[PDB]
């Protein structure tokens, strides 16, 4: 019954005959987008409108579409042929990752380049990556990927071992041509393997690892429901997927007494975007927006047991549209589980005699993806005390260049002859708000230090200080680890027992944002990658902090178009977006792949309760 | 055999034979300290000397003195008479907490405030509180304690929901005489009880937490020898315990191939402060040094199994001497045990078709202790990639004071009439370095921005500095969150494959440091607590950040005259002393009983390896 379950195999099918039957989708369409839509506000009293959005490419070179389907309905609720040149291009599509390749392999540019390398071309890989916007007037509204080439010495080589640098060609996938092929000059295509595998380089495997076994004779402690829907210790949330977001949280909620308490309404990573900081003309256009451009959640793993997801594991298969609108299951593409998390709360008190020990745990909800060399988890937590956090794992392998003989600012050695440019990976989560409801507000809190004087003769005070962002044009806020700056959300109009407005406190890691340029291309499409925190009033229509068309687009769209409108947030239904990010300088230790590294945020409860929240969780 | 063994209760009642036979441990002498030191620079080549260092207090009144003694020889190594008036009054004693409730108990002018407020002494609890250096000309030379009262309804009640605000009293634990008692004023006694056992505040314990069971069915994959040696997946280190610091890590090294390389010689929290923000005269006095004051290793926790610590245990239980110089062990104090850290390293690639996973794991080494309403969890863990870290888990009961009427920049509103004056938890972990031996130095690493124009016509490039820290003058650093900033502790004499000096990058978490005012006693006695790093030249007297005798003691000793000796540190023996801490405005959330929060560090290697030290790890 519920509006928020996941899109089955046959709602997919259906918008796929609704398309067909409305003249949207002959033989030479192409579905590079499809998502079920989020039920309007207040839409729970009337019945239920399972609507569809879909992004139709045209391999004939026609212009493409957007369009809405009721599947409900059987109808197409609206269709519209995009203009790319100006609103961008639709997102990569996976059959186009094999043609930058293809067509590079019969160019006699291309080949002249290999020669001069004497690299066989059937041993040359090319990444199929995309363009953003530069200074090249040809490529404005034409689809076009950018290829760098790796070596790949036998079927079962790691190819980013031998990156062919000084190269680098551009090519429109719809008209099959290649516009250029750049070559600066030679570099020595590093030789040593990189293969994680093969005996030589692993030597014996490790045989001092002892199993530990994490088991639930009882089962877990949540339940699942309507097929997405999840009760665990208070908590009450729907588990969406997007082939776009990925993992999305909708109607996140606490069972506080016998009131169902809101506090999240939809929780996603909305962007995220790895800018390289490389000045070498092969490289300095690189930046992936993971999530905008390629769409993460096309790429989730399907996730093996006692491997990827350890103890007793509750899988979602979400089920997502191929190019031609037939649904494709992700077997076990979402995982969710239980763990202990330590100790939750702990007294020994000399006066009473009473020794008091509690033990903590959290419901994990994650799925990890793959786009090219990147592998990403994504992890969303639960806490029993009322926290939620956010959590990226950052893995795979390096993205690499040839080492500069003289060393570089800009790129670290990993191997001999082997380098890797320095990156960013910066996220964007939206946080569409719901403390208590909807009538929401944020103030920034800082820690206020205080003067030794008069009304405070030991100079040892400390205060701090709130601030209310009362319309958009003021809430784009950065970081200030030293003042210990947060964010609160809460409701003005709900009140704990001591007379406080409930809310939320969100906690930041306080690293470093976007360094590019201010002037660069890529600040200005990802924008919202230069602040910490940005708060919007809700819209339907703003979903995306870079807007709904990522690839080769240039400014125009998202965040900083939709705070211009100036909306007052002070009490009202709004949205917080926070930028976080990991700044990557690789290490030799990063090779030949990549240990994990991490990066996120959590919000905690602030005068949302009445006393602690886990006053009645048992001993042992 | 090894020197780095945890003291026996064998050892202890020797150094008590010893001290008797010498004339230095008569009836009126106390133990207020007892530690094995470490064993000297070199001393390897010779044979064992097992040292100890005792604090012995004299309850008659005579001057204290610090002895060393050689349990081994049989032999006393040095005595000398303090003059606590200089140098620091010796450590709270264990026997001296019940002292300041008993002499109050009968002094007029307490009566006469309790009286005052309508309270019964005998259910009046007594905090015993270090003292500090303000205005009181008296006090010097002499122990005081001071005393803030908290009613407790009956045997099993918890006090620290009544506090007595407005009262506050000084009293000579020697001479037994009360100073002082101070009244500003009658306050309400806040009424509501907090006693997180009782059914009515609970209400019927849930029933939803369904089992989770973790187990090793081979057992642990560490060994211990020797009593506390301990090693893991590489790894290779001596668990030691000190009454004043706890649990103190030796000799940290990681065998890469046959190699045995030393990572830290010496690891341990060094000192921790809890000044508070409250400038009432009743509590702006207030700042717990738990460390250096209380001893935090005597009141460490005997940890209960499948509760404190969950899963395959291996307990050490650490010996140390009661106040008549007797061993006393501390059961279970130590919990150390292996737990699967989700996913280490994960690729699925496309072009060779290889999915790879496998799975991190950390080593743990906890205690957790208890000091009056706090209690602390100290956290070290060891990952197979070569990370180390600490976690500090702070939990217990919050300080409590009224809540004034009309509210409070310093103090938050708890329930009804009941405050939490704001505070800091502030930690110095000490570590004596040894990358690959002792020849070390330490850069500061932050990322550059650069400027868009020619070089970098894109405006993409980014890249770091390091700046090598010299001498001790040049080593007291701070944070700097927006520019990335971190330290890096290299071996300019030992390169990795790359040749690239081998290195450990710190990476702190940026929370806020002392926020008193610089003119305060606070920011004098606890100056270590105003800068996030400092690097010193390791010398064997410079043990803790506030110097050897922190009770009553102003500034004079510890960092800032350590480092005023100017001394080399570019490729020297050096120690990294990081500041740290938590910053708390309590919430309604933290009452009754407050759910854990977090603070820490680690240190990553940076080039340390020739590759990645973990492709040795098995699947599954
Ligand atoms: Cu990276
Ligand atoms: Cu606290
Ligand atoms: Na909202
Ligand atoms: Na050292």
């Amino acid at each position: 019954a519920s509006p928020f379950r996941l899109a089955s195999a046959g709602e997919i099918s259906e918008v796929q005959g609704i398309l067909r039957t409305a003249g949207l989708l002959g033989p030479e369409k192409r579905i590079a987008y499809l998502g079920v839509l989020d039920p309007a506000r207040g839409a729970g009293s009337e019945a239920e409108d399972r609507r569809f959005r879909v992004f139709i490419h045209d391999v004939s070179g026609a212009r493409p579409q957007e369009v809405t389907v009721s599947v409900t309905n059987g109808t197409v609720i609206s269709a519209v042929e995009l203009d790319t040149a100006a609103t961008g291009e639709l997102p990569v599509l996976e059959e186009e990752f094999e043609v930058v390749e293809q067509l590079l392999a019969t160019d006699e540019r291309w080949l002249k380049a290999l020669a001069a390398r004497n690299l066989d071309v059937s041993k040359v890989r090319v990444a199929p990556l995309s363009a953003g916007v530069f200074e090249y007037a040809e490529e404005r509204g034409r689809r076009i990927l950018r290829g760098l080439a790796f070596v790949q010495d036998f079927p079962e080589d790691s190819a980013w071992a031998h990156p062919v640098d000084g190269l680098v060609a551009y090519v429109d996938v719809v008209s099959k041509e290649v516009t250029r092929v750049i070559d600066t000059g030679v570099f020595p295509v590093p030789a040593e393997h990189g293969n994680y595998t093969d005996p030589e380089l692993t030597g014996p495997l490790r045989t001092t690892q002892k199993p530990i076994s994490i088991t639930q004779p009882e089962g877990p402690s949540f339940t699942v429901t309507g097929g997405n829907h999840i009760e665990w210790e208070k908590w009450s949330l729907d588990v969406g997927f997007d082939v776009r977001e990925g993992v999305v949280l909708h109607n996140i909620a606490f069972r506080d007494g016998d009131r169902l308490r809101p506090i999240i309404n939809r929780a996603s990573i909305a962007e995220m975007v790895v800018p390289y900081g490389d000045p070498s003309p092969i490289r300095s256009w690189q930046n992936y927006f993971d999530t905008g451009e390629y769409l993460v959640g096309q790429y989730a793993n399907s996730l093996e047991l006692g491997c990827d997801c350890l103890g007793d594991i509750t899988y979602l298969s979400p089920v997502i549209s191929d190019a031609f609108g037939n649904p494709r299951e992700i077997r076990n593409g979402i995982c969710m589980h239980e763990e202990d998390w330590g100790i939750l709360a702990k007294h020994s008190d000399l006066w009473s005699g009473i020794n008091y020990t509690r033990r903590n745990r959290r419901m994990v909800i994650s799925f990890f993806t793959t786009i090219g060399n990147y592998d990403y988890g994504f992890y969303w937590y639960l806490y029993l005390d009322g926290t939620i956090e956010f959590e990226a794992k950052a893995t795979g392998v390096v993205f690499t260049s040839a080492f500069p003989e003289g060393g570089s600012d800009n790129i670290s050695q990993l191997a001999p002859g082997l380098g890797a440019p320095f990156h960013q990976h910066i996220f964007s989560a939206r946080l569409d708000m719901a403390i208590d409801g909807f009538t929401n507000r944020v103030e920034e809190e800082d820690v206020v230090r205080q003067t030794m004087g008069p009304g405070n003769e030991r100079g040892n005070a400390f205060s701090r200080k709130r601030t209310v962002l009362t319309r958009e044009s003021e809430a784009v806020r950065e970081a200030d680890a030293r003042t210990g700056r947060t964010w609160i959300i809460s409701n003005p109009e709900s009140k704990n027992r001591l007379n406080e407005p409930v809310g939320y406190k969100l906690h930041a890691h306080n690293q470093p944002t976007l360094l590019a340029d201010p002037g660069s291309s890529i600040a200005r499409r990802a924008a919202f990658a230069t602040k910490d925190l940005w708060v919007t009033r809700y819209a339907d229509d703003e979903r995306y902090p870079t807007g709904d068309f990522v690839n080769q687009h240039s400014g125009g769209a998202g965040l900083p178009s939709y705070i211009a409108q100036d909306r007052d947030i002070d009490g009202q239904d709004i949205v917080v977006w926070h930028t976080f990010g990991l700044t990557h300088f690789p290490r030799v230790e990063d090779w030949p792949i990549m240990p994990v590294d991490t990066v996120g945020f959590k919000l905690r409860p602030e005068g949302f309760f009445d006393r602690s929240p886990v006053l009645d969780v048992p001993a042992n």
